[PDB]
C-alpha cells in the first residue's frame, strides 16, 4: 500500500490507455487534473474527483507532474507545440512525462524544446491494452530524467505491474516499438493460421485448443483467438495503433540498416485491414485482411 | 494405465522418434526398431527393445508399427522402397506414420497400404526433442478410429494429451499450421532481438519485458535463452521447420489461401540453411539476421 | 520458305500456345495430327488440314515426333502415364518434345520413362503469349536430345521467332521458370504501380506515358498497362499460368537455398488475384488485387 | 535549337544529376551561377564559364530562377531553411525550382515558406541517372507555378529530353516516387534472377539474350544485366537513392491506405545492400544482397 505523492498530477489525453492511467491514479489518491480535447470525456472522472483543466498550458502551468498520452508522433508533437500547448506552460519547475508511443527522433526533439524552457522530461510508454489499462497492470517503460522517474513512483504503482527505466531519452521509444514489433507480427501470424485451418475444412477452436497444449501458449494468443472465434472485435488495442508500431519499427530499422521483413509483411497486411476500414477495432481485426 | 498386448514397431529413431521409444518401453511394452543407420538401434536394444532387421519384417512381425522420418521424400520411401513397410502388410497389420508430411502424401500412403488389407493411422506429433524424451507430445491424429483406440498405451507413454481429428489427411493439415505459426513466431523473435541489438539495446532486458507481458509463453522464453547463450544445439531441426513452412505454403497455394508471414518468415529460414544452420535448432534462423 | 519436313507430326494439346502453333505447323506446310482431350477444340484445324487422332497413344504411334503443350506437371504427367497416353505409344525412334512448362524433376522424369521404352526427349518450352504464338513468333527454350532439336527446325521455325538450346534436360525448364519469374513479379510491380498511381490522384495514363519516355520502356509495360487502362483483361497468358510458375521457380530457389522474397511477394499477391476468380483472365488480371 | 532565356539562372547542387544538368545549360548558352556545399566540385564550371556563388541565399538574391538538386527530404529542408539558405535569399517575385526528389509533404512545406516572402515555387524532379543527366536525356516532371515552368523552357530543353507538367505542388514527388518504385522494385526482380540462374547452373548471358528477344526488353533490363555481368556497380544512380525513394513510395502507400507488398519486399533487399556497403554504387549492386 504506497502512499500517493503530494505533487500535483496532471494528465492529457483521456483515451483508450489514459482514461484507465487516471482512473487507477484516482483510486490510488493522487490529486489530478485532466484534459482532453474533447471536453466530454473527462465528465467520468471529474466525478471519480478530478479536476477539469482547461488547457494542456493551463494544466502544465498548475501542475507538478503531467503525463501525456495521446495516439501518433504528429498528435504527440501537436500537443507541445501547438497552440494553448504543453510547452506555453512550462517554466522551471515543471516535469512532463511522456506516454505516447511515437519514434526516438520525435521524443528526442521534444525532451529538447521543453528543457530547453526549464522542463524536465521522461518518456514512459506503456505496454498493455485497454483491459489491463483499466486494471492497473501495464508495464511501463521509462527513460530520461532519473529523479522524475523516482518523483512517479506512486504513479507508476498505481497504474502498472512493473516499470523499466531504461536510461537515455530514446531508448524507451526504441524497445516499446520492438515490443510492438513482435505482438504485432505475431497476431499477423496467428489470424493467417487461424484462416487457413477455416478454409482448409480444419477446426479453428481445436487449432486453438492444440496450441494451447503447447509451448506458444500465452494469454494473448488465447485471448485474441477467442476475440476471432466470437467475432468480437471490439477494440482492446486500436489497429490503426499497431500498424502505426509496425510502421516506425520498420524505419527504426531502416536508420540503422536492419532488414526487418517479417515486420514488413505485417505491416502490408495490416495497411489491407485498415483499407478494410478496420482502424478502430481491435488488432485482432488483421483477421479480415485474409478474409476471401 | 495397463500397456497393450500388442507387439509394437518402430521405424526411425530419430530426434522424435527416439524418446518416443524410450518412453514406450519405460511404460512396458514390447518394442522392436528398426533404423536405416543400424547403431542408433544399439542404445535401445539395452533398454530392452528388438532388433528388427527390415521394416518389411518389422511390420510383419508386429501388430502396430509406428513411423517417425523426416521429410514426405522418406515417408514415401520408407513405405515403397525395397523391403519397406509395404511389403510388409498384410489383412490386419496396422501402420501409424508419425513423420510431418502434406496431406496428399498422407493420402497416397494410406491408399496402398488399406489396398494390401492394412490399417492406416496419421499421428503426427508436436513437441520437441526435450518433450519427446519427456513423454510430453502432443498427438495429432487422424483415420482409422479403431487403430487410434487401440494405440490408447502408446500414446499415453509418448504424450502428453492426444486429438484425433477425423479422416485421412486432416491431421497433416493442421500439423502444418500449428508449426507455420511457431516457425513463423520464431523469424519474428529473432528478428525482435537483432534490431534491438543493432540499436543498442539490450536483448536480455527485451526478454525481461517481454515476460511480464501477455505474451509470455514457455517457447518465447526458451528460444531467447537460447538466442542468449549462443546455444542453437537442436531441439527442433532448422532444416524441418522450413521444410513445415514449405508445405504449409503449398497447402494455402491448394486452396487459393495467401500466406505472406509464412512467406516471409520462409525465406529468413532459406537464408539460414544458405548460411549452413539446417541441422541446429529452428532458433538459429537468428543467424539469417545477423550483419 | 525452309522447306518443312517429311515426317509426320504430332500435336497434342490445342490451349491458348498450342492452337496458334498448330495454325502456324500446318501454314509452312507441315503434316499434322491433333488431339485434345476436349474434341471440339480439333475441328478448327480440319479446315486447316490437320489429322484427327482419337488418343496420345495412337498419335504417337503415327506420328515421328510427337509435341505437347499443356498446363501444369500434373497434366503432362497424366498425358505421359495415363490410360491411352504417350508412354504407350513410344516404342524405339519415337520421338517427343513437351512444350508445358513444368519443374525440372517433372522433365527428368519424364524424359526417364520415355528413354526408358526407346523414345527420344526433347523439352521445348516457349515464351510468350496467345498472339505471339498465333504469329509465329514465340521464343523457344530448348533442352535434351541434339539431333531432335536439330529434326525438330521447320517446326520451330514455323512457330517462332528464335530458339535457344540450353543442354541437357532440365535445363530448359529452369530457365523458363526464371524468365517467368521475372516477368511475373513485373507484372505485380506494374500493378503496384497503377494503383498507387489511381489511389493518390495521379493520372494512370500520364504514368504510362512517364515509363515510355524512360529506360524501362518496353513493348510489355505498354501493351498491360493498356490492358489496365481499357479495363481489358482478356487472357493473352492466363494469371493462373503465371502463378504456377511463380510457384515453381521458388521452389526452385528452395532446392538450392537461395531466398527469392521478390517472387515470394509477387506469388502472394497472385494467389489472392485468384481467390477473387482471376485465374482465368490474364496476368495482368492481378491487378484487381490491389483494387480497394 | 531553342534561343536561351535572359534570365540569370543559379543552381545548387552539383551532384551526381545536377552537374549534368549546369554543364548542358552552360552549353545551350546560359548563364548560371554554381554553388555546392563541398566548393572543389564548383572549379570545372568556371571552366565552363559558370559564376561562382558564395552562398544559396547569395545566388538566389543574385538570379532570377534558381534550381536546386540534392539527395533528401533532410537536404533539401537544410538548404531552404539553414544559414545563409535559399529562404534568406528570397524576396518577391524570385523563382525556386526544386530537384530533388522527396516527398509530398516536404515539398508543400517547402512551397509555403518560399511564397510566404513573396517568392514562386516550382517543384521540378528528373528521372534517368548520370549519365542521361550528361547527355542531357532527363525526364523532368513538374508541378506548381505554371508560369515559371513556362519560363524554365530553354532550361528544360537543354536539360531534357522532355517535360511534363503535373498541376499543383505535390503532384510530381507523388508520381516520381511511383516511377521509381517501379525501377527500384524491377531492379530487386532482375538481380533475384540473374543470382537464381547463376546458383542453378545456368548462363546469365543466355538469360539476358532470351529476356532481349522478348516483350520485356528494354534499355533499363540490358544496360543494368551488362553491368552485373561485367562487376561493374560504378553508380549511375546511387543504391541509396533508390531505396530513399522506395522507403517514401512505401509511406505514400500508407498515407492512403494502400499496400505496396512489392516495394515492401524490394525496400529489405535494398537495407540489406546498404549493410553489406553498397550505398555509394549503382542501384544494379543489389546484386550483392542475393550473393551466397
Ligand atoms: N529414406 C529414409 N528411409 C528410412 N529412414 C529414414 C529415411 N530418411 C531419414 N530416415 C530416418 O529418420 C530419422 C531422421 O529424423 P531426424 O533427423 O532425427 O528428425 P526427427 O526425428 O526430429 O523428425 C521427425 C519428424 O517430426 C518432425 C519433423 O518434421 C519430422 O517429420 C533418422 O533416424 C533417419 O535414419 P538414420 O539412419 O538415423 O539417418
Ligand atoms: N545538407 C545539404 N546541404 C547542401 N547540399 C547538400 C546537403 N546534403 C547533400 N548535399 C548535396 O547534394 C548533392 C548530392 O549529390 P549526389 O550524391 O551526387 O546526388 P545526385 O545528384 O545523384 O541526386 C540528386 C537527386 O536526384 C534524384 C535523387 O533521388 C536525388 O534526390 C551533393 O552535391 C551534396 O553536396 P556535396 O558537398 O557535394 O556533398
Ligand atoms: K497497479
Ligand atoms: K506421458
Ligand atoms: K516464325
Ligand atoms: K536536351
Amino acid at each position: 500500500s504506497i502512499t500517493p505523492t503530494d505533487k500535483k498530477i496532471g494528465f492529457l489525453g483521456l483515451g483508450l490507455m489514459g482514461s484507465g492511467i487516471v482512473s487507477n491514479l484516482l483510486k490510488m489518491g493522487h490529486t489530478v487534473t485532466v484534459w482532453n480535447r474533447t471536453a466530454e470525456k473527462c465528465d467520468l472522472f471529474i466525478q471519480e474527483g478530478a479536476r477539469l483543466g482547461r488547457t494542456p498550458a493551463e494544466v502544465v502551468s498548475t501542475c507538478d507532474i503531467t503525463f501525456a498520452c495521446v495516439s501518433d508522433p504528429k498528435a504527440a508533437k501537436d500537443l507541445v507545440l501547438g497552440p494553448s500547448g504543453v510547452l506555453q506552460g512550462i517554466r522551471p519547475g515543471k516535469c512532463y512525462v511522456d506516454m505516447s508511443t511515437v519514434d526516438a527522433d520525435t521524443v528526442t526533439e521534444l525532451a529538447q524544446v521543453i528543457v530547453s524552457r526549464g522542463g524536465r522530461f521522461l518518456e514512459a510508454p506503456v505496454s498493455g491494452n485497454q483491459q489491463l489499462s483499466n486494471d492497473g497492470m501495464l508495464v511501463i517503460l521509462a527513460a530520461g530524467d532519473r529523479g522524475l522517474y523516482e518523483d512517479c513512483s506512486s504513479c507508476f504503482q498505481a497504474m502498472g505491474k512493473t516499470s523499466f527505466f531504461l536510461g537515455e531519452v530514446g531508448n524507451a521509444a526504441k524497445m516499446m516499438l520492438i515490443v510492438n514489433m513482435v505482438q504485432g507480427s505475431f497476431m499477423a501470424t496467428i489470424a493467417e493460421g487461424l484462416t487457413l485451418a477455416q478454409v482448409t475444412g480444419q477446426s479453428q477452436q481445436t487449432l486453438l485448443d492444440i496450441l494451447n497444449q503447447g509451448q506458444l501458449a500465452s494469454i494473448f494468443l488465447d485471448q485474441k483467438c477467442q476475440n476471432i472465434l466470437q467475432g468480437n472485435f471490439k477494440p482492446d488495442f486500436y489497429l490503426k495503433y499497431i500498424q502505426k508500431d509496425l510502421r516506425l519499427a520498420i524505419a527504426l530499422g531502416d536508420a540503422v540498416n536492419h532488414p526487418t521483413p517479417m515486420a514488413a509483411a505485417a505491416n502490408e497486411v495490416y495497411k489491407r485491414a485498415k483499407a478494410l476500414d478496420q482502424s478502430d477495432n481491435d488488432m485482432s481485426a488483421v483477421y479480415r485482411a485474409y478474409i476471401h
